[PDB]
């Protein structure tokens, strides 16, 4: 297959490597000193698995369309991204996200009705340009956005499988973009306002308790809007934090390192939606702030 | 009038050295290490103001009935310190209570019905025994409790301005106290949770924005209870933080102390109430667990 992914960072170098790997005919789409590393060194992956291959990497989109673009931006970087990618979005190109937060899916479907959603708990990180660590082995769950089943879909689930990304085809891919959502305003909000582990949320009981408030939160809203789940919210939550126990979120390290988060695509999403209905989510919301606030504090 | 003030933390020695300096036969009843400081070096109050005073201290309470017990420790405390004070309560002493949060009043109900609630403004910090930091120059309003008035109340608050304690009378003291705790769950919740001065919350439109939605639920439990408001809290609220921007709250104060805190009786009342008329104070849960759990986490530490 020919994949296009944009966004060679942490988890689009895993995928774009684990896809070359396997023989997939592979570019990768990102910063300029990513694509220099590669281009000069190739792409390196160590942890969980050790392996280089050497895909073509390029900061801009050709414009041959690939079967499959894949996006893996930050969520904040999303419409940007794709106002730049657009000239390879061919009339029978698909765009798959795997992407935390909300409204990806929807920003691809302005350009294409071939949209796909996906959730992957892989855990990746780049330490150096061109070098990529697997943290950690997850399943990755993708489907035709927002429901249903398309054909290509099960075959970019064969390809992901035959690549060694463990996927599963889901009919409810909203149902799932919304579960990780909601899990994601749980652990980035709490664990990032206290500065804790993830396994901490679970251990003080009262932050257990007000876990399950939030998430309780989010699937309201969800449920206002017609949304249904495949998976519980609460069970994917503590699953989740049951296997990152001793893990800092990505949202905490993305504001000791410096870097944006992407709360506003977490939380802000869930706090936009539930005004569109008529409703609140004003856990999220004060998350929302409090998280915002503590980044405007360091950075200043 | 002779005022034993019950507590010796930053805002009863505030108040115990104003007191003092006019004249009033004042004592101070709180630990041993504020008690052993004021007998030997006397209280001195800067920042605001800088003064030197000494009135007299204990750690036990005097036999002799005072005119006027001011509760002034923390709330967590309230109970051990009317225990400590049971025996100096005489049938004409009354009891008013300066403290954060709510139900301290309703305690000392429970020893005698002259009983007064107060509101402070006033941010003040202990920065070494026998020495206050006034960092922010509040107002005070005090009442009978719940509601109503009385001549003594009325003698009080004419002795707190003379000395310099800007005070008036209420006849709706309950409301006074839920307006404060309304306040108090702003200031106490987000100042702390994100480490800042009282000022920040002011600076930052998107804390000034969520503040409203904090007080405003606030607002609402408390009119399901029936209580009214001669101020709104949200006016409380601006006028405090103007007034003790440069203050790090208390609760933030006894987090960094790994120290308890005060938040089961601001938020947690705030709640508990709420839950017992069938709404969620959902922004003032959050606020409540998540400074909870600061303080299990920073407990036994000194930051
Ligand atoms: S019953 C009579 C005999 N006394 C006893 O048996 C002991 C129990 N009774 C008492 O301690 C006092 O009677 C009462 C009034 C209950 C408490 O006195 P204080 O109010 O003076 O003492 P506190 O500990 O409650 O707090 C006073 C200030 O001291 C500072 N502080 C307390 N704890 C710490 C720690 N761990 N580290 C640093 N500083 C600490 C605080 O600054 C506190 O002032 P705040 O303004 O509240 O912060
Ligand atoms: N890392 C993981 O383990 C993981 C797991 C599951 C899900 N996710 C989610 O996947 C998404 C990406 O996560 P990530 O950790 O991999 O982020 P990342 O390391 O920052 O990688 C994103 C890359 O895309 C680059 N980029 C931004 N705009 C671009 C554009 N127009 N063209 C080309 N490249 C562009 C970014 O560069 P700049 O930073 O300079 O903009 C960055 O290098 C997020 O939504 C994340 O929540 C990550
Ligand atoms: C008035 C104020 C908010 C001063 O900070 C206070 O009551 C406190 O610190 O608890």
């Amino acid at each position: 297959m020919r994949i296009y992914v944009l966004g060679a960072g942490s988890i689009g170098s895993l995928f774009g490597a684990l896809l070359a790997r396997a023989g997939n005919d592979v570019t990768l789409i990102g910063r300029r000193e990513q694509v220099d590393a590669i281009n000069k060194n190739g792409l390196h992956v160590f942890g969980a698995e050790e392996f280089t291959v050497k895909p073509k990497a390029t900061i801009y989109a050709p414009e041959e369309p690939p079967d499959l673009l894949i996006l893996a931006v930050k969520s904040y970087s999303t419409k940007t991204a794709l106002e730049c990618a657009r000239q390879c979005i061919g009339r029978n190109t698909w765009v798959l996200s795997i992407q935390n937060g909300l409204g990806n899916e929807e920003l691809a479907l302005k350009y294409t009705p071939n949209v796909m959603g996906g959730v992957t708990t892989n855990g990746a990180m780049l330490v150096e340009w061109g070098k990529v660590l697997w943290a950690g082995k997850g399943i990755t769950v993708i489907g035709r956005y927002p429901t249903g089943r398309d054909d290509f879909v099960d075959e970019v689930a064969s390809v992901f499988n035959e690549a060694g990304i463990d996927t599963s085809v889901t009919e409810n891919a909203i149902g799932w973009k919304w579960a990780k959502a909601i899990v994601n305003s749980v652990i980035n909000g709490l664990g990032t306002v206290l500065e804790v582990k993830n396994g901490h949320l679970k251990d003080d009981p009262h932050l257990e308790g007000i876990s399950v408030d939030i998430a309780r939160e989010g699937c309201m809203v969800a449920q206002q809007l017609g949304i249904e789940f495949e998976i519980h919210p609460l069970e994917l939550l503590w699953d989740t934090i049951e296997r990152t126990r001793e893990n800092y979120n990505s949202t905490l390290q993305d504001i000791w390192r410096g870097r944006e988060t992407e709360v506003d695509y977490i939380h802000g999403k869930i706090v936009e939606y539930a005004r569109s209905v008529g409703m609140e989510a004003p856990r999220n919301e004060l998350l929302w702030v409090l998280v915002k606030a503590k980044e405007r504090i360091n950075r200043g």
